[PDB]
């Protein structure tokens, strides 16, 4: 759920998912249109796609458990949905951490009309 995801992000990047990741570019946060603006936005695109592979799960509200073995994220065993949701989130958190160097404040609160294009998962 958003509770685990938000905490994962904070731990990984040091940034508060809200508002650092919840209104960035074309895919980070409400939204799903156009060409991703940068690496961080691509992380959110892939994340969106990952959740898209789970039509009968509920990623925003289904809670999972995860632990950290030193710095590594390890998804704990739960229902099939919880395991798969956790893997989606873990990947996004790592992706965000891998692209912190290019994270740009100019993409925060990015206006909708500038999100143009088609990009299939
Ligand atoms: C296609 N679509 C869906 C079709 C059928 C079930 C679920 C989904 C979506 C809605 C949502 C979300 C991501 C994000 C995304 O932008 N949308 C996609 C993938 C999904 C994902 O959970």
């Amino acid at each position: 759920s958003l509770l685990e995801f938000g905490k994962m992000i904070l731990e990984e990047t040091g940034k508060l998912a809200i508002p650092s990741y919840s209104s960035y570019g074309c895919y980070c946060g409400w939204g799903g249109k156009g060409t991703p603006k940068d690496a961080t936005d691509r992380c959110c695109f892939v994340h969106d796609c990952c959740y898209g592979n789970l039509p009968d799960c509920n990623p925003k509200s289904d809670r999972y458990k995860y632990k950290r073995v030193n710095g590594a994220i390890v998804c704990e065993k739960g229902t099939s949905c919880e395991n798969r949701i956790c893997e989606c989130d873990k990947a996004a958190a790592i992706c965000f951490r891998q692209n912190l160097n290019t994270y740009s404040k100019k993409y925060m609160l990015y206006p909708d009309f500038l999100c143009k294009g088609e990009l299939k998962c």
